[PDB]
This record gives C-alpha cells, sequence and structure tokens, in this order.
C-alpha cells in the first residue's frame, strides 16, 4: 500500500482531500443553523485555490496559443499535416455543439435582450477596440427607455473570446515570420514554461482546496436529494454525449470519406480503446494506438507516426464534449440562462479548452475554467464535479483515442496517393 | 485593363468598395423611413473594421516608437543628423499648428471647464500614475457644486498622449544603453514587425469594411446637400493649408536660414513635385528628387543622401497639416467643442501620426485613428473623408517632397563648413 | 566651496531647493487669505514629480522581483547564503514590526469593517484573479444594509501585494529553470536598467518638484507649530525605534544564537558604526566593516566576503524600521486609521521596500512610494519627511551597518563547523 499511495501522490492526496471535505460535510450538516461568516471561513482556502488557479490563465491563454501556433512545422508535415489539423478541429467543434445540444436539451440542472443584439455583441466581443481593457472588460448592449434607446456598456469580466482571437492571429503571424522571430518564440517558450511551473506548484495545493470547496458546497446547499439527482443527470448527459459522438458521428464520417465499414476499424482499435479505459490518459495508450493500427488495420508507417502523437494531445473529442456539457451544467445548476453568443462562446472555448488540455488525466476541470470565466459563471462549482470526474475520464480519454484512430484511418485514405506516388519514387 | 485592374489589386478593391458603397447608400436613401437596427446591421462590417484598426493602435504605439528611437544612429549620422532631426520636427509642428488654425478658424462642420484646468488636465495625463490604466483611461477635472469643490476622475479612454511619452523616454534610454538592450531591441522589432503584418492583414479586409461604412453614413445622415458643403469646405481647407505652408512658411524659413532666394530653388525641385503629384508617394519620387537636388541644386551628395531618405518618412508636413485639420473636421460635424487641451493633444499627435504614416499611398487615413482615439471622437467618420481621400493625398504627398527638398537645402547650407573641412583633409 | 557644492550637485541642488521651498512658503504665509488654484498652481510641479515616480513604480516592482531572484547563485552560495539570507529577512520584518508597534504606540500625527473581513481582503489581494486588473484595482469587502449583505467591490488603487506576490512566485520559478530562460533573464536585466535610467532621470529633476511640493505643504497647513510637534515626534519615534532595534533586538539576537557577548562585537564594529554615522551610505562603509570584523572580531573571511557586500543592500533594518514608521506616519497626519489588512501591507511592503533601495544615501524616501501606493496614501506628504530626512539617513545606515555585522558573527558561528571541514581538507 506504502508503493500503491506514494506512486501517484498527487492523486493519493487529491482523493483523500476528497472524501474528507465530503465527510466533513456530511458531519457539518448535522448542525442545520450555520453562519455564513463560518462557511465562508471553511471555503476560503477553496478560495484561494480558484483565485491563483483564475490569476494564470491570461498568461496561460497568451503564451499557450503563442507557442502553439508558432510550433506547427506546417511546411514538414505537407499536406497531411493539413489534413490531420482540419479533421482535429472539425471533429473537436463537432463534439463541443454535440455536447451544447444534449445540454440545452436534457438541461440537468434546471430542476433545481434582442438575440441578434446578442449575436452582435459577440462578433464585437471577438474584436475588442483595447487589449488592456479586453483583459477585464466585455462590451455589452444595454436598451434602456428613454424609439428605445440602445447603446454599448462595459461590463466586468475577461474578454476571452477577443483575447484568443488576437493572439491566434498574433501567433499565425509570428509563425508566418519564420526563422524571424525566434527570439520572440523563445521567449513565450520560457513564459509558457514558467506558467506551467507555476501552475503545477498550485496544482499541488489542490487537494486542501479542493476539500475545501466541497466542504462548503455540502454544508451550503438545502437538499442533497436534488443536487444527487443533478449529478446524476449530467453524468448521463456526458456519457450519452459520448456513445453518441464515438459511435455514430466518427463512424458515419470514417464511412462518408473512405467508404469503408467504421466496425471492422473498431476490432482493431479495441485494444487501444480499451487501455484508454483502463489508463484514463491518452498519452499512456499511445504506444498501444501504434501498434494495434500499424499491425491490425494496416495504416501506413508515415500517416500514423504524425497522426497520433500530434492527436494525442490536440485532438480531444471527448474532452471537448465534457466541457461544453460541464459549462453549460455549471450554468444551468445557478440559474443564469445563457444568450446565444454565450452558447456560442462555450462552443468556442471548449474546442479551444480541450486543444489545450495535456493528456494527463483529470486536466480538463483545469481548463473548464477557461470556459467558466469566458462566460462568467461561478467557478466554485467545479467541485461538484470534481466529486464525479473520474469516471467520465475514463470515457472521455475512450472517446478521444478512438478519434485519433478514425482520424489516422481517414487521413491515411485522403492520402494513399501521395504515399503511393512517394513510395514508387 | 486586366493589367490595369490586376497592378494594384489593393486599391482597385478600395475603390470599387468605395464606388459600391456610395451607390448601395444612394439606393437605399429611397426608403426613407429605415429602421436603426436595419442601418446598425449595413454598418456592422465597418464596425468590424474600426475595431480591428483600433485594437493595433496600443502595440503600434508601442512597438513604433521604441524601434524608431532605439534604430536612429544619431553617434553614426553626426551634426547633420541632429539639424535634419531639428528642421523635420520643427516644420511639422508648423504644419500641424497651421492646419489647426486654418480649421479652427474656416470652421467646416460647425454649419451642421476651465482654460486652465483643461491644461492642467492635459499635463497630467502627460504624466500618468499608472500605464495600465493609462492604456485606457485618462484623468480630467470635475467640478460640482456643494467655494466649488474639484477633483479629478477617471474618465475612459485611451491615453494616448502618455503612453506616448512614457515610451518615448522609453526608446530614448534604451537607444542610450547602446550595444547592451541589443535584445530588448531586437524584441521590438519583431513584435513591431508581428504587427505591421496584422496591419496588412486587415487592411486587405479594408474595401468591404469601408464600402459598408459609407453606406451606413450615406442612409444615416439627414441632408446630402449639407455633408456635401462640409466636404468641400474641408477639402478647401486642406488645399488653402498645403499652399500656405509649402509656399510661404517653407519658402520663408529657407530664406531666413540661408539668405538665398527659395524661388531659384523651387525650379530645381519641379520635377520632383510634379512626380510627387502623379505617383502620390513619396518614397516612389526618392530617386527624382535626388537627381533633381544633385544635379540641378548642386547639393553635395552626402547631405543629400542623408537627408532625403530619412526625410521621406519621418518628415510628412502636408500629412500632418491633413491631419490636424480632419481630426478638428471630424470633430467639428459631431458638434463636438474641443477643448485647449483636446487642440493641443491634436496637435501633438498629428505630429507623431504624420512620423509614423510610412510614404505609401493613403497611409494619413490609418495614422488617423491615433489622433481619434487621443481625443475620443466617433472613429467611424473616417469614411467619409476616404471618399475624397486621394486628391488630398496627391497635394499632400507634393507638399512634403517639398519640405524634404527645403531640408536637403537648409542641412546643407548649415553644414557648407563642416564638408568643406572634410573635403580639404 | 565651487568644489564642495559642484561635487554632490544633486544634493546641492536638492539642499537647496528644500531651502528655498521653505523660505518661499514661509514668505508666501503672510497672505493670509490664498486661492485653492494658486497653491495647486504652485504644487503642480510638486504633482508632476509624484506622477513620473509613481508612474514607474509597476516596471520597478516586476524587473526589480524577476532580476534579484533570479541573479541570486543560491547553489553556488551553499548553506553559508541561505544562512545568511534567513537572517535577512527576519531581522528586516523584525525591524517593520517594531516600527509599526511603535508608531500605533506613541501615534505621531493623531494629535493633529469586520477585522476578519479586513484579513480575508488582505489574502484575496494577495492572490488577484486578474494581473492587468491587479496592476490599478484592489478588491475589498462591503457589507450594505438589505442578515446582513456582505459582496467584493472592486476599489481603485494598484495591487502592490498581489503583484509582488505573483511575481515573486514568476521569478522563483524561472530561477529555477536555471540555464534556460536566460533570455527571459536578459530582457528583464535590460528592462531593470532602463527603469533605473528612468528614475535617475526624474532624479534630476527632483530638486523643483520637492521645491514646489514644499512649497505647497507649508502654506496650505493651519498650524506651524502643530506640524512641527508632529514631525519632532516621528522623528523621536524613528530614533526610538533604531535605538531599541540595534541595540536589544540585534544584540539579543546574537546572544541567543551564539551564547557570546554582543558588548564585545560592538567594539569590533565601532569604527564601522561611525564611518555610516558619518558616511550616510552603507556601501561607502562597506571595506571598513570588512577590515573591522576581518581583523578585530576574527571573522573569517569566506563568511564576511559573502555577507556584507550582498546585506549591503539586501539588509537594511534601520530602513525597513523607518519605512513602516513614515508609512504609518503619513497616514497619521491625513486621519486615516489603518485597518488590520494595511497595517499587515505597510509592514510587507516596508520589508520589499527596504530591499529594494539601495545604498545610496536617501533611498528610503524614493522606495516609500510602494508602501504610500500599497496602502492608498497621499503621496504628497513625503515632502515633509524630506525635510528632516537626512538626520533619520545616517541613523538608519548606522543600524543596518550593525546589522550586517550581526549577520556576518551569526552566520560565521552557525557555519564553524562547514568551515573547519573545508579548511581540514
Ligand atoms: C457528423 C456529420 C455532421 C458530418 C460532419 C463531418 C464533416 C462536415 C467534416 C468532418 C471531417 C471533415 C473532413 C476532414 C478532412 C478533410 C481533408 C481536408 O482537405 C483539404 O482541403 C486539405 C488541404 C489540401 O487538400 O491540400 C478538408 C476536407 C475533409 C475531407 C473534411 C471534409 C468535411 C468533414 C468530413
Ligand atoms: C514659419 C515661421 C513661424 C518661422 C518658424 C521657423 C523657425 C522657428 C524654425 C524652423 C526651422 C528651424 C531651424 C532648423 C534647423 C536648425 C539647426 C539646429 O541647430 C542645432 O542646434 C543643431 C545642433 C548643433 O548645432 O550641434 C537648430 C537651429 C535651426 C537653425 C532651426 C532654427 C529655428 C527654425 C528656423
Ligand atoms: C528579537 C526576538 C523577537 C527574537 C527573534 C529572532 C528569531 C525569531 C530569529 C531571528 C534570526 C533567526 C535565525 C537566523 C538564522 C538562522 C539559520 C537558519 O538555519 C537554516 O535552516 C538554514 C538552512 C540549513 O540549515 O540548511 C534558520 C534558523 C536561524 C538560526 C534563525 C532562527 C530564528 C532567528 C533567531
Ligand atoms: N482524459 C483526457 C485528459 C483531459 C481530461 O480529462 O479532460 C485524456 O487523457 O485524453
Ligand atoms: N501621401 C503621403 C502618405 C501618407 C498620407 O497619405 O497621408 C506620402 O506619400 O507622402
Ligand atoms: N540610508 C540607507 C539608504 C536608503 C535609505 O536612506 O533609507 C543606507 O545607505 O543604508
Amino acid at each position: 500500500l506504502c508503493d500503491k499511495l506514494g506512486k501517484n501522490l498527487l492523486l493519493t492526496l487529491t482523493v483523500f482531500g476528497v472524501i474528507l471535505g465530503a465527510v466533513c460535510g456530511g458531519l457539518l450538516r448535522l448542525a442545520s443553523p450555520i453562519h455564513p461568516d463560518v462557511v465562508m471561513l471553511i471555503a476560503f482556502p477553496g478560495d484561494i485555490l480558484m483565485r491563483m488557479l483564475k490569476m494564470l490563465i491570461l498568461p496561460l491563454i497568451i503564451s499557450s496559443l503563442i507557442t502553439g501556433l508558432s510550433g506547427l512545422d506546417a511546411k514538414a508535415s505537407g499536406r497531411l499535416g493539413t489534413r490531420a489539423m482540419v479533421y482535429y478541429m472539425s471533429t473537436t467543434i463537432i463534439a463541443a455543439v454535440l455536447g451544447v445540444i444534449l445540454v440545452l436539451a436534457i438541461h440537468p440542472g434546471n430542476p433545481k435582450v434582442s438575440s441578434l443584439d446578442a449575436f452582435l455583441d459577440l462578433i464585437r466581443n471577438l474584436f475588442p477596440e483595447n487589449l488592456v481593457q479586453a483583459c477585464f472588460q466585455q462590451i455589452q448592449t444595454v436598451t434602456k427607455k428613454v424609439v428605445i434607446k440602445k447603446g454599448l456598456e462595459f461590463k466586468d469580466g475577461m474578454n476571452v473570446l477577443g483575447l484568443i482571437g488576437f493572439f491566434i492571429a498574433f501567433g499565425i503571424a509570428m509563425g508566418k515570420m519564420g526563422d524571424q522571430a525566434k527570439l520572440m518564440v523563445d521567449f513565450f517558450n520560457i513564459l509558457n514554461e514558467i506558467v506551467m511551473k507555476l501552475v503545477i506548484m498550485i496544482m499541488w495545493y489542490s487537494p486542501l482546496g479542493i476539500a475545501c470547496l466541497i466542504c462548503g458546497k455540502i454544508i451550503a446547499i438545502k437538499d442533497l436529494e436534488v443536487v444527487a439527482r443533478q449529478l446524476g443527470m449530467y453524468m448521463v448527459t456526458v456519457i450519452i454525449g459520448l456513445i453518441i459522438h464515438g459511435g455514430i458521428f466518427l463512424p458515419l464520417i470514417y464511412f462518408v470519406v473512405t467508404r469503408k465499414n467504421p466496425f471492422s476499424f473498431f476490432a482493431g482499435i479495441f485494444q487501444a480503446w480499451i487501455t484508454a479505459l483502463g489508463t484514463a490518459s491518452s498519452a499512456g495508450t499511445l504506444p498501444v494506438t501504434f501498434r494495434c493500427l500499424e499491425e491490425n488495420l494496416g495504416i501506413d508507417k508515415r500517416v500514423t507516426r504524425f497522426v497520433l502523437p500530434v492527436g494525442a494531445t490536440i485532438n480531444m473529442d471527448g474532452t471537448a464534449l465534457y466541457e461544453a456539457v460541464a459549462a453549460i451544467f455549471i450554468a444551468q445548476m445557478n440559474g443564469v440562462v445563457l444568450d446565444g453568443g454565450q452558447i456560442v462562446t462555450v462552443s468556442l472555448t471548449a474546442t479551444l479548452a480541450s486543444v489545450g488540455a495535456a493528456s494527463i488525466p483529470s486536466a480538463g476541470l483545469v481548463t473548464m475554467l477557461l470556459i467558466l470565466t469566458a462566460v462568467g459563471l461561478p467557478t466554485e462549482d467545479i467541485s461538484l464535479l470534481v466529486a464525479v470526474d473520474w469516471l467520465l475520464d475514463r470515457m472521455r480519454t475512450s472517446v478521444n483515442v478512438v478519434g485519433d484512430s478514425f482520424g489516422a484511418g481517414i487521413v491515411y485514405h485522403l492520402s494513399k496517393s501521395e504515399l503511393d506516388t512517394i513510395d514508387s519514387q
């Protein structure tokens, strides 16, 4: 047990903290009248953890976007890389939109302005007038009686969408610079590494903060049965989203573009799928999916050796669907109804959050803060999903490993002629 | 025609967009009652263009000022470079002040707080207490009844003057660092190049945005005759400013400092002046003005080879006068009366905007946003000047080519002894 | 006298400006009814100096913290360096807390919200949700009647504590990067050098600004006797703090950790103490304290050669006590009572300000702006302490030279065995 617990010390501490917070909240529930100041003090370390995590989303957005869009090696990759990237973005967006549809349909949490103006505000926030203002303020439409007056007022909160847009453009241009801008790419690589070190430093404090957050959420909520039902229905929504996506949409895509049976493709990647369901890490399953594709499905080594390592981090269908579903679920437990602009923001920032989330287990929860602050939702509600994360995490990594495999198959099919010409010469 | 239109594709697209927007606005004028939401939708791509242009004025201010003030090579230039720089700044400021005088006199557009407090607020904004706040907020004096209470309140809007002051000081100090700070000069060179690439990317979208802006302005305004008269009088103001400046002030300066006939100097640069009136580009006329000065006017090759290439971009009298005139004209069509501090801000930011504006045709309109956001004016009114830009642009480049020529003559006269000593040894 | 005045030109100008401002304020006192606009104009150059100094506290905080925490050479120093650093921070914090205690006791200046919420707000500001917002805004608790509602509202003012925390973490992580991040360390070294050049540029303007500030403060205040008494009692508070600290706390520490007579240690450093009382510069006395320790007290050359040069700038007990005392004194003349969070902020930023303040004479006043803007106090009141700085400065540098000497003795005692082992091998 000493090697068992000491192997993944962070995981042991996080599980112990979650259990300790849950049991302490349950025990404190016995004192039915509770002082708001006392519950504030109990949840305060959770606030500290949330504040140190939200403190770093701006340097992470900047450095991550710049570093990723510069270190693409597009010319070296070729058209194979472009096909892989298009497939990655397409499937991630499909997964995010499917998740949004499923939450807005099932609405777990609801049991408990003009749309045109909302979309125009979305487009306005996508192009902020000022970067320093966009770091903490979003513009919005307000109509107040004086036929009716409408103007633009700055509401507080990070303008995540606008910053992401500007720094995607910035990274693209700086990559287009080429061998120049090497100094600035190195500067932002160093900045990103420093911020990741800070994020790990925070993650070591995470057990105590999560324990306090869960204790506060348990002691605060009125009816435990209502929240249990909401959590169960949220998990059902995520599971249905993953099943539909990774068992219908991806097979349908692979059949449309390749005219081949996707169920004959499934058997080839069954071992990779099981390993993902066990390892709960897309990166760990990577050698397994190489061997499975290369020997069972006969995919060429060039296309798999490119697609799989990149898709193990960039291409995460399940995490995207999970993040969209859970962001709308956090919105729905609070009673906050989301405008069209906020729904589109959830979709886009769920595509971005999936890309950022590394293949380490339980990173979607960390990247969730991107969506939560983009929409402006109470970030404290993450602990509820922390409670049941792991079971969804296994399914998520299974789905996105299946997505990687189908992408490898599709890109190989669309590049059979090119590889034939290369081998002939 | 295919080579005609395909040669300057951006110019073809911009002219086509301006004509299309004007004709579409004229056609939509037939539906006299028009919905504010519909006109908002029509002008929305114009808002997107304006927002992407205003989004980049802060990185342009920072990177441009730093790069320019570092890459001066003052020691290599000598006293000849200092004389050239002094002449450039002096004539640019004279042109800007003359333009301000002429607009405040003729007031095209008007047909349609204590001054001491205004100037003190100007000096306060020149030295901001905080850079991050100066990026989006200016301080101002407010007097409200309670002998009378006066305090300082932060009004929204970029503090362009304060940022320019701080980063001029920053660039000067970093240049004084010398061979050190090479890394930071390289960093800011890369940043400036990236932002210029983004500006070009935006400029390719410019035709659609300008078309929508002109359509919105045509459909919104009440009487077309009033706006036509205002535009005509604004063009008359710019033309009178250019005539007075480049036919009186510059010849008077050259006669005062050299005791020589400036009209004998004019004939030497007549070919350069005509080429500028045709090419509409100060950089393009540059070989012509070299040959004209060097052979007709006998100016030494050292002084001309230094003055002309630098003055082709730094020294723009006509663009400075144009930008001051047009900023006050935009203020005057809106009914906004300008305090003394705002007038001085217009003058200073018109000197800076002329320096920044590259010798490519129709760049003063892009640099105009510096002045418009420094004073806090509706940037959408740029399209009105876009309509009649080119005719003023030809005169502007003619005037500033004349300014370059007179600067070369003056600097040669003030450096006859130094060049004589150099040649003797 | 020409060499006398021309030797320290800045000091001559500052003393002349202080005397000129005092005499001009005294003369203007004869016109008892004075216009608020006229006194505003008189003190305006003081406002310009204060604004240019406050303008640079953010780049100084960032660059100084990053540069210092990277250029530590912890591995090369060894455990001797760690012991020296621990002693430095411990004694600086003790001095700051002693100063806070002494001002809150004697309260020079007073003659003229829940504490839990205050401390929670302190901890919240220590971890800001946004860096760009933390650059100019602090969060605070507000309770307004509707049992009672409490929420968080953003009050204006720099969040110095949060920025210091984040950039201490940033510098620590970037130092941990090692030979990587050399580019970013070089970038921030260049930035720090540039900002120091700007600070010197401002300091050359300091005489006029200080003269105008003292003139405004003399003409504004009602009773000169009251302010004279307050200044005298403030000086008495600083002197008592220095006496208690450097004659009880440091000797007591050295006796506790070494079991040796600290008064036998005092005689060894008497010459260094006198030189500090004369030179008014900790760096200048440095060779004197080397010779005194090395020959009178027999401290080993390794430990002294490490401790003394580092402690001449990092370790300033007297400046820390002075800065805490004077920040609370500035708060007390204005009638502003300080919450617990503001007192802790004064203590922490007084520890930081002492570290930053270079060993040049009269730098504590410049670093005082860190504390004054951290707490949000009128920075114009610095001139009152400027009037009587020098006499306190001599005592301050005497006390912190004594602190350096006691640190060298203590670190040598705690490292006798290590040096014995090194010499034996
Ligand atoms: C699930 C239902 C809603 C179907 C939706 C799926 C399609 C809309 C998307 C998903 C994957 C996309 C494919 C992913 C890969 C590519 C290669 C890519 O081809 C390129 O243009 C590469 C550049 C080049 O050819 O040089 C874009 C088309 C295509 C077939 C995409 C076509 C559109 C697809 C099939
Ligand atoms: C149009 C009416 C209002 C006359 C206004 C023009 C003058 C006020 C300005 C315009 C050009 C300026 C001249 C431009 C060039 C120089 C060289 C320069 O000399 C230097 O000090 C260079 C440094 C050195 O000598 O080492 C400054 C003076 C002078 C004659 C300037 C003197 C003032 C001038 C004539
Ligand atoms: C004035 C009154 C309130 C007494 C307060 C003084 C003590 C609380 C502080 C001041 C100096 C500190 C000492 C400064 C130096 C060190 C070495 C340092 O030892 C280390 O751990 C170095 C790391 C290592 O051993 O490798 C920390 C303990 C100690 C004795 C500190 C113990 C606590 C001290 C005595
Ligand atoms: N489960 C993901 C990691 C991120 C997440 O849990 O959302 C994977 O390894 O594929
Ligand atoms: N016409 C200017 C370019 C900038 C502007 O049009 O204002 C020139 O080439 O001299
Ligand atoms: N007197 C200090 C310098 C900083 C200050 O005066 O506070 C010293 O030289 O030790």
